[PDB]
């Protein structure tokens, strides 16, 4: 059908879905309480109004650890809405329920660090639900290997916060990675195929309406996403190692079932 009603149809599923959007990131980061070393991040456990009470995070164990522990908090989030804006999309529902799985498992990652971007600066990122901002500063300081899953996210954000989308955008971008007949296991291929080719011609389709004046932008997008697939890659690897060397930190269930068969 006709691909602006399309297009119209993912964003307002998007919009639905997620509670903070670009739009809103970018109202804030043009106040929150800055988060940059052991006092503020105390002082923000205290003051801060967080999603997930610490009380409920994993129990103690250290600052590197509690800031893993919040993270992974997010991303858990962040699969729920995605999975909520997937099955708001009609082609998603109307997959088999193991293909849905299929495309959330191999997908998520990938859109949850494409959206990360938006509540992303040079300099750190939103935090409960943009109350705080953690300094990339801070992040960095971290103990190996917590660090070193962190930083690669801010370099993939600046550049792809480079380009400029806006929230209809992301919409039909996120779309695009999780309809992505690539994936492993997927029973109905041909009809995953499909859809994302409908995707990808609603997203040109709209980056031209959109954008008018950025040439190469559909491309360049097309690279990005093969780009997130190699940020996941890495991604999951460094969670293996984490997973084999950090005996003593609890990674949560649905994740793990996540990177189960990942390589
Ligand atoms: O994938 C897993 O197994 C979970 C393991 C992810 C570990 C790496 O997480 C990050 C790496 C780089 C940037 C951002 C994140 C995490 N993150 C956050 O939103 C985030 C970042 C920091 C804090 C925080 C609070 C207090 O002090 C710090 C809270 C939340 C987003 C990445 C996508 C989905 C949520
Ligand atoms: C409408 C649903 C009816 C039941 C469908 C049964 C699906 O089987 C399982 O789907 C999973 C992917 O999600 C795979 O991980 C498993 O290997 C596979 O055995
Ligand atoms: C909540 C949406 C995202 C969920 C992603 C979690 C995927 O885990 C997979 O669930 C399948 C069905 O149980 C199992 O067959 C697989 O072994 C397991 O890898």
């Amino acid at each position: 059908a006709d691909l602006k009603a399309f297009s119209k149809h993912i964003y307002n599923a998007y919009l639905k879905n997620f509670n903070m959007t670009k739009k809103k990131a970018r109202s804030i980061l043009t106040a929150p309480f800055v988060i940059h070393d052991i006092e503020t991040l105390w002082q923000a456990e205290k003051g801060l109004v967080w999603k997930q009470l610490v009380n409920g995070l994993p129990p103690y164990k250290e600052i590197s650890v509690h800031v893993f522990y919040r993270c992974q908090c997010t991303t858990v989030e962040t699969v729920r809405e995605l999975t909520e804006f997937a099955k708001s999309i009609p082609s998603f529902s109307s997959l088999f329920l193991n293909d849905q799985v299929t495309l959330l498992k191999y997908g998520v990652h990938e859109a949850i660090f494409a959206m990360l971007a938006s509540i992303v600066n040079k300099d750190g990122l939103l935090v409960a639900n943009g109350s705080g901002f953690v300094t990339r500063e801070f992040l960095r300081s971290l103990r190996k290997p917590f660090s070193d899953i962190i930083e690669p996210k801010f370099e993939f954000a600046v550049k792809f916060n480079a380009l400029e989308l806006d929230d209809s955008d992301l919409a039909l971008f996120i779309a695009a990675i999780i309809l992505c007949g690539d994936r492993p296991g997927l029973m109905n291929v041909p009809r995953v195929e499909a859809i994302q080719d409908t995707i990808l011609r609603a997203l040109e389709f709209h980056l031209q309406a959109n954008h008018p004046d950025a040439q190469y932008l559909f491309p360049k997008l097309l690279q990005k996403m093969a780009d997130l697939r190699q940020l996941v890659t890495e991604h999951a690897q460094m969670m293996q190692r984490i997973k084999k060397t950090e005996t003593e930190t609890s990674l949560h269930p649905l994740l793990q079932e996540i990177y189960k068969d990942m390589y």
